């Protein structure tokens, strides 16, 4: 711990134009020092790639609206996820900087992984996606959300803000930035600091 770039992460200084595809509202979370912090999640695309983005400056909420074009620089990339820090630059693109993102990229960005492919993951691998709730178990300390698709079932462990969420079997759980851990010799998805869940009917 001597530079702020995480282990195995990369600093990108050069400007990158992206189109915003989706974004969450700002939400509060807790830092390891128990400070209340604020961020949002977003998905953005270039003409050739999409990225999930952790946005650590909620003053950027209006810039991260669907179909807006923005230019990012001085941001980190870690495990394929972009991180927009308070020190990052995020500017509104000019008309001559807008780009044409193919629909295939947008469909891809919006696709969820199958649970069987999540189950193949290495310890610590990070996943996002929308899954059907099969079974919920609220414990003293955390909640087990068992999600299922045609490829398999897996447990999602929620604690803190993600403990005892208001949902029922059959609802869809939109998971942001969960990661794989081995518990009872079986892959489970668990929260990290920046995890988020949204429920839909």
């Amino acid at each position: 711990q001597n530079q702020n770039i995480p282990r195995g992460a990369v600093l990108h200084s050069e400007p990158l134009t992206v189109m915003v595809l989706t974004a969450t509202d700002p939400f509060e979370y807790e830092s390891p020092e128990h400070e209340v912090k604020n961020m949002l999640h977003a998905t953005v695309a270039t003409v050739s790639q999409y990225f999930h983005v952790k946005v650590f400056n909620i003053n950027l909420k209006e810039k991260f609206t669907k179909k807006n074009f923005i230019i990012i620089s001085n941001y980190f990339e870690s495990k394929g996820i972009l991180e927009i820090n308070e020190t990052s630059s995020v500017l509104e693109a000019a008309p001559d900087q807008m780009i044409e993102v193919p629909n295939s990229i947008i469909r891809n960005a919006n696709a969820s992984p199958k649970i069987c492919d999540i189950q193949k993951g290495t310890s610590g691998a990070v996943f996002y996606g929308v899954f059907t709730l099969h079974k919920k178990t609220v414990n003293r300390k955390n909640t087990i959300y068992e999600i299922k698709d045609g490829s398999g079932s897996i447990e999602v462990v929620g604690s803190g803000k993600w403990h005892n969420i208001n949902c029922k079997e059959g609802d869809k759980l939109h998971l942001f930035c969960f990661h794989l851990k081995t518990i009872d010799r079986q892959p489970k998805l668990v929260c990290g600091e920046h995890s988020f869940i949204k429920i839909s009917k």
